[PDB]
């Protein structure tokens, strides 16, 4: 069946996050309509596309204490394999789109550094193989986890074939992990092809749906469409959703909204989209968003957004964060060179003017 795939495996387990998510997906019936595929460990060679051999050898090998982390490393290896496996099946046609219910997160682990609960950058190794083994010419990586995807930025900071974009809380380098200034735009041949949609201004107020929805309207989608990729890999973290406190979270997106965001990202690349779980720790929130994202992947009719949110103009701290990022990347993209700024308008308004 040519439909929305999933990837699960209970050998990734220490109810937990991915277990709850998977449960929701069953009970809601979305799991039925999807094609659950088989996973595998990532190969040492596969992991070395992104990481160093020294790092691979240390953490890749099978040899409330020290052995906790060892299993989490063993899980992370399997995570990369699942994410590799789904991505290839969607990319080659076998499936329409996907969603990897995998843990731990990955987008933090750097070349030879395990940080932020992350051992191996799943979404990255996936992208690396797409290039090498399927000669894919353009890969879009949207990373909507609340945090900056420092691993993923580094992986492709010189390759203009992989457009990396990241919506995150930045606060002028006063948040985890600290990287991800909008000023960072790539390097060498890959200048212009790294876009940090970096929110500055703290929680006054907290960034919400309208703020992110604006950000898509004005930055993400314009650049992505122009760029026009063959495969979309989303580092789909749900720590932006409501119910993650100030420090290990901060913002208040509805889960509902992430469906809309999936729905929009499906516009690109023939719908060749795959989402992969990163952050998001509140069990209701991540179950909600997972429900919404997969529903949208199956092309189910979506629950309309509250009139309120559709009518709400984005907060100043956002509008200011958008204009700075837009300004910078107006140097490298035509859809930012033509126009005057409209990042202060609500959705309904922006559409009232098409
Ligand atoms: O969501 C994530 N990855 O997907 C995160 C990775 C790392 C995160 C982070 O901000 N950390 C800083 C806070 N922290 C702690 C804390 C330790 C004491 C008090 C508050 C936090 C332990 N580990 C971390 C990692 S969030
Ligand atoms: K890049
Ligand atoms: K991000
Ligand atoms: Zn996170």
């Amino acid at each position: 069946r040519f439909t929305t795939g999933l990837v699960y495996d209970t050998l990734m387990l220490k109810a937990g996050r991915i277990q709850s998510i998977w449960s929701r997906l069953q009970e809601t019936g979305l799991r039925g309509k999807c094609e659950a595929i088989r996973g595998r460990k990532a190969t040492l060679e596969e992991l070395q596309t992104v990481h160093s051999e020294a790092h691979t050898l240390l953490y890749g090998t099978n040899p409330d204490t020290i052995w906790n982390e060892v299993h989490s490393a063993g899980a992370a290896r399997l995570a990369v394999g699942c994410v590799v496996e789904l991505v290839f099946k969607v990319a080659t046609g076998e499936l329409k789109n996907g969603f990897a219910v995998v843990r731990p997160p990955g987008h933090h682990a750097e070349e030879s550094t395990p940080m932020g609960f992350c051992y191996f950058n799943s979404v990255a190794v996936a992208a690396k193989l797409l290039q090498q083994r399927l000669s894919v010419s353009k890969i879009l990586i949207v990373d909507w986890d609340v945090h900056h995807g420092n691993g993923t930025q580094q992986a492709f900071y010189s390759d203009p074939s992989v457009l990396y974009m990241s919506l995150h809380r930045y606060d002028d380098g006063n948040f985890f992990p600290g990287s991800g200034a909008p000023d960072e735009v790539g390097t060498g041949p890959g200048v212009g092809f790294n876009v940090n949609m970096a929110f500055t201004g703290g929680l006054d107020p907290p960034m919400g749906d309208a703020e992110y929805l604006a950000a898509f309207r004005t930055v993400v989608m314009p650049i992505a469409s122009e760029f026009a990729p063959d495969v979309v890999l989303v580092s789909s973290g749900f720590d932006a959703v409501e119910g993650h406190p100030t420090p290990l979270g901060g913002y208040n997106l509805s889960a509902r909204c992430f469906g809309y965001l999936t729905k929009q990202l499906m516009g690109l690349a023939g719908g060749r989209i795959v989402l992969a779980l990163e952050g998001g720790y509140d069990l209701t929130a991540i179950c909600d968003a997972s429900e919404a994202c997969v529903s949208a992947l199956l092309g189910n009719e979506l629950d309309p957004l509250p009139e309120k949110v559709l009518q709400q103009r984005p907060n100043a701290n956002a509008v200011r964060s958008m204009e700075k990022v837009m300004e910078i990347h107006s140097k490298y993209w035509r859809c930012l060179q033509r126009t005057t700024s409209t990042a202060g308008r609500s959705l309904i308004e922006a559409q009232t003017c098409e």
